[PDB]
């Protein structure tokens, strides 16, 4: 029986009032990670370490300061501990993920001749990184001070300096790292200040296992680390680190949906779209969801002719609006809708701005093309999602720089993401396919797409660990 | 003895009149490639066939269209053969090569979130590159009709679609193809459109030896290649390419300087600078020179005190001002220079632009402390030239990304181009050495540069060369 020990930057709590007593209610949200984890055969019980992030969140964790024990289904049960970090150093910390900094240093943000440019508040910004970083270190550790054998599963790249830490005083430990984001060319990754990136690989690297989405992302991070490190030694074949006695293994684990997350569509949208045909591009409020890319290639497409009765909804979810690089996205993609109407006839191309999940899969399932066509990402769930809910047979372009390219590329029109007559045209031929053609590529895309639950990632990792774990003990 | 045929973008020839006779005459520029080649112990013979870029390139062509022969010293002579290319398709495929497309793809210059976004005029400039690659094969071809034996040496970005129609037509020829500029990551390069990434690989690879300046550009050109071409076998410890029958060979072939190049000041300099310890930054206008991050971190440093009686001159040299990212960049350094002088003083920072190599070479004599610290360069022979010239024992700032950085890292200020706290810390820290220290590692600098000269760099052309083809002959 395993003693699971998961650090994430958020445990997604829902707080609010019983409708019946209006005693105040917390319970975990279903299909969180922690939830999964917690049943699984070989898992005795689990705990779940993660930041307050919230004023409730400030008091849950206060109030109960080594945890509070969440019921789930079949009477299992998580103890979630919240860390109260300082608030002036979480905001900080908040801030040097964005795209101020570290966002742009793995998603491919900057441009190298005018952007970026260090100055102090990058030196600052990673000090109170370690502080949060030890934050999380002392609090898992001490959450697994009375377990014989933890496993330590550490999530996120918040927590990308966690690894060294819980190393350093746990020797023997199992400790899996896994990034949800993509990882940067060694050229690029070297963007960053000389402390950063090196001082974020000597923080990984003690993990016994570190996984991407993606083979691309493993392959880049061996090349940073065989680049910034001369002490290291990779092995590109066997996918392995060796560094000052680490023995790291890194890892591949595709992720692609939840069962359970798989409605009516916003007001006004139906009505809007009867009688046309449908594409859909959905993603959040970030610059690389590549929204305004895909409005211009919808426009070069629908110059070709054939897109009369098609309509484009750009579907749009708001986070971290506050930063520069978010909301000029926004303002960008506002640009080509208005340049978009202006020329192919008002109301042609829409955009909707909302949080509500629902919405999303009620576009997904109206769509008759769906367009994923990311600058980069990490993986991108909705090109799994999309299509297993669609009962259009709606066609599906995906960049090549998507993580779940290396899993569903082979069954969508893959395209370079900067080429807007490459994705004009497969925006064309996409429309231009016929009914039977179409269904038949949807059910080996959904084929395709089926077998990559949160279930089955899990247990990868879980048994990635465990098999890395062996090696490590053995050498 | 060799035949060689040297293929480039241009051969320098000064054109003008006789001072006694008024007759016009036509002769080599000293130090060029050809110039040095024809030089060499196995050297029999040598054409040289470049692009006709100016007015009286055309006259001489035309007038001479199987090519001229023109004298050397001692005796020898090259023939020199310049292509009349069509106008237009040759204007378009110079803006193809500027920072318009092709440079920003080689010299690290798109951000991918808002550039690049590739039209219908990227897929017409590579038609047009087509073609002026054809202009080169069959003059080069032309010029190797009756050669029995030749070796072919193909030089420069704009030549890269040359090795494969040589091959085509000379199964067994050695060629080498020579690229002055970087070669960007795999995930960087595949930032062009697919028949543009691929088909430059298509190329190149026939050549029999593939040159850059640097490890750093050879090692990503073969993760380009494993990346883009699946049938592609690749040998990153040989530095070798197995693709369709091609066997390729990968070699860094660093240059330093030419003796031959190595005054008066410029107008006002010598005597603004008097009194003054005087830090230079010199560079063309392009935006990899990185001036502007250089003015900045000059700043950063002078707030930390020891620079009131030190002035910075950034010598700057005109090219391709019609490029917008050359002029923009021109226009942030101004800026950058302007906010420079409102808070150090008038005079502090001043700009020299101007087109001449001997009040460069007097710039560096002159210099107290020199920065080359260009956001990426294929190898900056101008870290090379200035501390052989400075007699003044100045230290050198020097990017890592700099080709230059592979040779002479170990005995500069090697930082990151893009950290003004490490750039700003290391040029307080090269003002404050003691005028011994400075003065040891000037002559250990020094003695690093020399070996790598003009000559030097012909000799491991050919002598690579010689070699791969024997390799590529018994395989
Ligand atoms: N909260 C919220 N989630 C959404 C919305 N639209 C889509 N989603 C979900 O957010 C996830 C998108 O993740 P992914 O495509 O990997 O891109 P990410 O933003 O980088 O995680 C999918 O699971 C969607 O179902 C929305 O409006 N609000
Ligand atoms: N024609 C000309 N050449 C210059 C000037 N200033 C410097 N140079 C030379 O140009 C060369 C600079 O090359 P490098 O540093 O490799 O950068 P590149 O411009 O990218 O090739 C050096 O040989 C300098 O001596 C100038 O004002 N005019």
């Amino acid at each position: 029986g395993s003693e699971i020990f998961l650090a994430s930057k958020r445990a997604a709590i829902t707080y609010d009032t019983d409708p019946a007593t209006g005693e105040p209610r917390a319970w975990l949200a279903p299909g969180g990670t922690g939830n999964v984890v917690a049943e699984q055969a070989g898992v005795l019980n689990i705990s779940w370490i993660a930041s307050a992030d919230s004023e409730d969140d400030r008091r849950a964790s206060a109030l109960n300061p080594d945890g509070v024990t969440m019921e789930l289904h079949s009477g299992r049960e998580i103890l979630v501990r919240l860390i109260r970090h300082d608030p002036a150093v979480f905001r900080n910390v908040q801030n040097f993920m964005t795209a101020n900094l570290m966002w742009a240093a793995n998603n491919y943000g900057w441009d190298r001749w005018t952007q970026p440019s260090f100055g102090s508040d990058a030196r600052e910004g990673w000090a109170d990184f370690g502080r949060f970083t030890r934050d999380f270190a002392d609090a898992i550790l001490k959450s697994s001070a009375q377990s014989a054998d933890p496993v330590y599963l550490v999530h996120n790249y918040q927590l990308v300096g966690v690894p060294a830490l819980l190393r350093e005083q746990r020797p023997d430990a199992p400790i899996l790292l896994f990034v949800h984001i993509p990882w940067p060319s060694a050229d690029y990754w070297r963007i960053l200040p000389k402390e950063i990136r090196t001082g974020i690989l000597h923080g990984m690297l003690p993990a016994t296992t570190i996984g991407f989405f993606a083979d691309r992302w493993c392959r880049n991070f061996l090349e940073s680390v065989a680049d910034l490190l001369p002490d290291a030694r990779i092995d590109r074949e066997a996918m392995t680190v060796e560094w000052r006695g680490h023995r790291t293994r890194l890892r591949t684990m595709p992720l692609g949906y939840s069962p359970l997350t798989l409605p009516q569509l916003p007001e006004g949208i139906e009505e809007w779209a009867d009688g046309h045909r449908l594409v859909v591009h959905s993603g959040r409020t970030d610059p690389i969801k590549n929204a305004e890319r895909a409005v211009r290639a919808f426009v070069l497409a629908a110059r070709g002719g054939g897109l009369e009765k098609t309509r484009m909804l750009v579907r749009m979810n708001p986070n971290r609006l506050y930063v520069p690089a978010n909301a000029d996205y926004v303002h960008r993609v506002e640009t080509a809708v208005a340049e978009a109407n202006a020329e192919l006839g008002s109301d042609t191309v829409r955009i909707d701005n909302d949080n509500d999940v629902n919405h999303t899969i009620a576009c997904f399932r109206r769509a008759d093309l769906l367009i994923f066509n990311s600058t980069v990402d990490g993986q991108n769930l909705s090109t799994f999602e999309a299509p297993l809910v669609n009962e259009r047979d709606a066609d599906v372009i995906l960049s090549e720089t998507c993580g779940a390219a290396e899993v569903l590329g082979e069954y969508c029109r893959s395209v370079n993401p900067f080429d807007l007559v490459e994705q004009a045209e497969a925006i064309s031929a996409a429309l231009a396919a016929g009914p039977r053609q179409r269904a038949e590529a949807a059910a080996r895309r959904r084929d395709a797409a089926r077998p990559w639950t949160l279930e089955a990632w899990v247990q990868a990792q879980l048994d990635g660990l465990a098999a890395d774990h062996a090696a490590r003990t053995a050498t």
